[PDB]
């Protein structure tokens, strides 16, 4: 038994982003995240890229990265003196954010406003936020094996996870990874580089015919796969997974096609499942269709519980109902998310953004509503010196790009790419074109009918 009047679940990009909001409109409001992690609240983006690029073995101690244009930066989002402790919390009166990692919430209980920790202590909220993000989705042929080829395989989101692999690939002679996804191949060039320097094998294998198959066009992902495979990637597409066994002391995996692959390691990265574990005791309504907690435009579950981030099933007017796993969006919704626990009734209005780097010289940006499936314009020119990351990176100063961006609405290697429905873009993927995402939004936002979409790239630096 004690109490908290600002208690946030999950440790992650939203529940430290509310924790920030509520401080600015509250000052002096008492706040609690609890966390499963031991770590202080990271950002994520860093442990598919930036982190594998360091020469440096003690940074896969201390954290403290190195961006495109080499300036260190903690991926932690505050230094730790920033915190205040669980138990002095109360006493502070004058408030802060205090941190309780190593635990986890089990019982959620809304009639009678409070959690359950897992070893049984009970805290009492007056606003509740559920930013409990999501697990790695693992791949049932993985499931159904044994504890031998399950312990070989590792699921990236961590930072448990990001020290575990870097140490396997310093070990190993083949790390193969499964998944075609924006991750899976920001993973497979981080292995890729690092092979360049120790001769380990760097498999990628994947059910779509080319690398973000699922998002971009056949054009723009078949090059992509080139890229993949000049950093040292044997890249296996059209691979479908049916049984992983161990001979040879090695990880065997047979393919639906007949295809066999032989290797050491297997890291799979193959989608997010959403932690909705603690809808059931609670009694929230999760979405059938995109997963996650159902809230409204207010990102508002129940009276006294919102939700935020990629846990986040909400309302969207200028779109509809939604679930989005940006990085972008967990910094606005949490954000959002503590504005409204502070009585600010206020809209989600926000198009949140994702980005991808491969390496510091391909980027690329997406938002509003990609699918390969949907009609495509796309058009395309010979890239100057400045369309790439490492440049985007030494001019806004940032390597986190919806900073760089903002969130405002204002021979070939760089373009736009419009997704159409009835003549009027829905979507955008930006490929190599920096700082021109406020532009981006606008033109989704809008909604015009244009008879000619070469004069809208002529806004990208595109002649
Ligand atoms: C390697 C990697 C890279 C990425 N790179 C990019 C990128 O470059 N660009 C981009 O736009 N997006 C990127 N993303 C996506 C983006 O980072 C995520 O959508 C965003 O960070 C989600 O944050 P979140 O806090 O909502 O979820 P999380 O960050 O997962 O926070 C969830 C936390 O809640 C805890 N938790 C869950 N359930 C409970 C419980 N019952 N009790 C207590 N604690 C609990 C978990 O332990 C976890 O620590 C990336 C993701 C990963 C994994």
């Amino acid at each position: 038994p004690s109490h908290v009047p600002f208690l946030l679940i999950g440790g992650g990009t939203a529940a430290f982003a509310a924790a920030r909001s509520i401080r600015a409109r509250d000052p002096g409001a008492r706040v609690l995240i609890v966390s499963e992690d031991p770590e202080l609240p990271y950002m994520r983006p860093p442990l598919s890229k930036e982190l594998w690029f360091s020469d440096d073995p003690n940074v896969t101690k201390t954290l403290q990265f190195r961006q495109w244009n080499g300036k260190e930066r903690s991926i932690y989002f505050q230094p730790p003196s920033f915190y205040v402790s669980a138990q002095d919390l109360p006493n502070i009166e004058n408030g802060g954010v205090a941190v309780l990692t190593g635990k986890k919430v089990v019982h959620l209980d809304v009639r009678g406003n409070m959690v359950k920790l897992n070893d049984g202590s009970q805290i009492t909220f007056e606003k509740c936020l559920i930013a409990t993000g999501g697990t790695p989705r693992s791949l049932s042929a993985i499931d159904r094996a044994g504890a031998e080829v399950k312990s070989r395989t590792t699921l990236f989101r961590k930072i448990g996870d990001f020290r575990a692999l870097e140490k396997i690939s310093r070990e190993v002679k083949s790390i193969t990874v499964i998944g075609g996804g924006f991750l899976g191949s920001e993973l497979a060039c981080a292995l890729g580089r690092k092979s360049q320097a120790s001769g380990i094998e760097v498999i990628q294998l994947f059910p779509e015919k080319g690398n973000m198959g699922k998002i971009l066009p056949q054009y723009l992902s078949n090059w992509t796969m080139e890229k993949v495979k000049r950093e040292g990637v044997k890249v296996m597409p059209n691979a479908i997974v049916q049984s992983v066994g161990v001979s040879g002391g090695r990880l065997l995996i047979k393919l639906k096609d007949g295809r066999k692959v032989e290797t050491d390691h297997i890291v799979t990265a193959v989608g997010l499942e959403p932690n909705v574990e603690l809808a059931k005791t609670g009694g929230l309504e999760i979405d059938s269709d995109f997963g996650g907690f159902r809230v409204n435009a207010e990102l508002q579950a129940r009276s006294n519980i919102w939700v935020a981030g990629d846990a986040a099933c909400f309302y969207d007017i200028k779109l509809g109902r939604r679930r989005v796993e940006h990085h972008d969006h967990a910094v606005v919704s949490g954000r959002l998310a503590g504005e409204n626990m502070t009585g600010a009734a206020k809209p989600y209005w926000h198009q949140s953004m994702f980005w991808s780097d491969l390496g510091p010289d391909v980027g690329y940006e997406a938002i509003g509503l990609v699918d390969s499936s949907l009609p495509t314009v796309g058009v395309f020119a010979k890239a100057t010196a400045q369309d790439n990351p490492k440049s985007a990176t030494e001019q806004s100063g940032t390597g986190i790009r919806s900073e760089s961006e903002t969130e405002s609405e204002a021979d070939y290697g760089k373009g736009v790419i419009f997704y159409l429905r009835d003549k009027v873009v829905v979507g955008i993927v930006l490929w190599n074109v920096f700082n021109r995402m406020p532009i981006a939004r606008k033109i989704i936002k809008d909604g015009e009918q244009h008879e000619d979409l070469n004069e809208v790239a002529k806004l990208f630096n595109i002649h």
